[PDB]
């Protein structure tokens, strides 16, 4: 009955967009365990670019989010078939922005919300001057 | 057994500091219902000053926070004895930064965390130039 869902990401400066995505992963099935993976500082910089919060800071905030059942921190940068067996993961929940996951029936797309970013709010604050 | 806890605030640009405070209110007793009250835009401006997110935006984010059981939105700006009977509230959980609540045994102080503000993060981002 219980389905294990894995959602990895940077989760830098967590905002409403991240939270809706996690909500959606959590509710992919009736009974879920949602595991969130938080990428390491070094790897994020190496492939994504500058991260603002540390691994510890990004992991901390996620502990307060209703939908999160377990955290792997830090998590591997790329998911592997062995990683999935290790943690008994049934589906990987990520945005479509991976072929092998779809081929195996293990990919669940989750959607993004624009205009919700911490970056977006300061633009609003400044637009007062 | 179950204790109703009321925590009101603006909750503008929610950050780790707010979340720890809500955690603390939630865990004041073994079995709690935590009610969060979100002040109205107009009243917040009238007494606090400029608010950045709308009532709807501040209420939305709180729906994703693990510790929050119910939301009153908008909530009255000042708590009243009648408001407490209305919602069967046993303790008001707020920071000490109110005499009548203490006198009645209904005040539970909750602490703040500094350096955790959305405001604090941009200062870090800019300190790169």
């Amino acid at each position: 009955k219980n389905v294990v869902i894995y959602a990895d990401g940077v989760y830098d400066m967590l905002h409403l967009g991240h939270m809706k995505q996690l909500e959606q992963a959590k509710k992919l099935f009736e009974n879920t365990t949602l595991i969130v993976g938080v990428t390491s500082d070094n790897e994020t910089k190496l492939f994504k670019g500058q991260v603002v919060q540390t691994l510890e800071e990004r992991t901390e905030t996620l502990k307060h989010i209703r939908w999160v059942d377990e955290i792997i921190s830090p998590c591997p940068w790329v998911v592997t078939p062995e990683f999935l067996e290790k943690y008994k993961i049934d589906y990987v929940a990520h945005d479509d922005i991976y072929a092998w996951l779809k081929r195996a029936g293990k990919f669940k797309a989750t959607q993004r919300t624009e205009g919700v970013s911490t970056t977006d709010l300061i633009v609003r604050i400044l637009k007062n001057y």
